[PDB]
């Protein structure tokens, strides 16, 4: 029910704002080349626009992310010192069909997500962020919708997005994602020069 | 559901491809200035972002169209003559709950957005809102809604100079199409008539 997970949605934000974070809002329409290579995320799942305006821009996201890189690319750029970002949106793919009797592709599939970023100086004197200040919003997240700390655990993951990520993995096996630091290539693409710790939180799995 | 919504979708959006339009995707974000002074979908009926980065960006969508007016006069201002768009999205409000929360309920709806714009596609002639009249019945029909299921009602929607609702014998709303206001398309540039329809894709299944 959308107005019962929205309420809880805005209480999550709430305690983002307090501890410092900026509400932000990207389009789903998005750059092929993005996911280009990507084992997480591969380019043949993409959700293609049909007949676009631009061969460029004309997916729908898989991750959050490259969003959040933009807006972070842009920000830096007009010396924002210290961006602690947030952002709720749907995301979207195609999975693969299993046999070979229809098409390649069978079920369009979509899901709602949490996206979190850190990126340069921290808020409370030369002081950087880390991944850790992450772990700690992302725990809180999850606390505030009564979710404890002996519920899951934290694993190491292979995900190309990242040069090294958790998963959040409860005790009885539900991913409730994902947090690390952005993969090297990914922010020089997007000409960032400074490390990017990124959350995504799978909201229907929090529900 | 999803992947049988999207089935359907893409169902539509084959028929409008093959009639020449293109699919565009906006921003669910955009500017509450664009919402000021308007009835059909007030200011205060925004859902707004916690703590944006910009006080002008920070508003949730409540129609599809102002997203079509900026991709518009976008790809106008860029020697475009003639544009046919077309657009899946949810859009945003709040409204009055039910008579025990003192809160305003989240609504949210998917929708399908239509624009026609310039020289009517192949002489040298405008498009015309019975262009889009005539791509909206088709809509409807692809989806099993024969015209005889519907009637055509004058609307009163700020959105538009003019317009039409269409609606079910029982009274359901389906969708609204007609020429945007004078006003609206000064406010984007557009030096143009912009013909537009907003179909309400969940009360059409």
């Amino acid at each position: 029910n959308a107005d019962r997970r929205y309420k809880w949605q805005t209480v999550v934000s709430e305690q983002l704002v307090g501890a410092g974070f900026n509400e932000i809002l990207n389009n789903s329409l998005t750059a092929g080349s993005y996911y280009e290579g990507l084992k997480s995320h591969p380019r043949e799942m993409a959700v293609e626009l049909m007949n676009p305006l631009s061969q460029e821009l004309n997916c729908m996201r898989q991750t959050l992310l490259f969003g959040g890189l933009e807006t972070l690319s842009h920000n830096l750029r007009r010396k924002h010192l210290s961006l602690y970002l947030f952002e709720w949106g749907k995301c979207y793919r195609f999975h693969a069909a299993k046999r070979t009797d229809e098409t390649p592709l069978a079920a369009y599939a979509e899901d709602d997500r949490l996206g979190i970023w850190i990126c340069g100086q921290r808020v409370h004197p030369e002081e950087p962020t880390s991944v850790f200040e992450l772990k700690a919003v992302v725990e809180q997240v999850l606390c505030r919708v009564g979710i404890e700390t002996g519920a899951y655990t934290l694993k190491t993951a292979d995900n190309d997005l990242y040069a090294s990520a958790m998963e959040v993995k409860t005790r009885s096996g539900k991913l409730l994602g994902t947090f690390g630091t952005v993969s090297t290539e990914l922010i020089k693409r997007f000409e960032i020069e400074q490390p990017v710790y990124f959350a995504e939180l799978l909201w229907d799995a929090l529900m």
